[PDB]
């Protein structure tokens, strides 16, 4: 997965939604602080992760 | 699912990573255009899903 440094995401917001989006892919936020890290996706990809899960449950 | 504007995200964005992290709750920012739209959550939660979905296709 793509990790992107804490203050370049944060300096380029914008860039790295349309990132996500655009290409269907989560990134990573790396923090100095663990604590502080996270992940960064699309709805439209997060969503398709939980219809995914509950799919597989009915099914 | 918490929803968070742009500008508000933006405006708090370390208060906001330390929340998805403190609470293992996901939460989903909120763009005038919603291609730009994204989920936001811990890593930890992130890896969590991910172990589970493949040790899930093991069993």
């Amino acid at each position: 997965m793509e990790a992107v440094l804490y203050s370049t995401f944060r300096n380029h917001l914008k860039d790295y939604m349309k990132k996500v989006n655009d290409e269907f892919e989560p990134l990573t936020v790396v923090n100095k602080n663990p604590d502080e890290d996270i992940v960064v996706l699309s709805k439209s990809e997060w969503d398709s992760i939980q219809e995914t899960l509950r799919i597989a449950q009915n099914k």
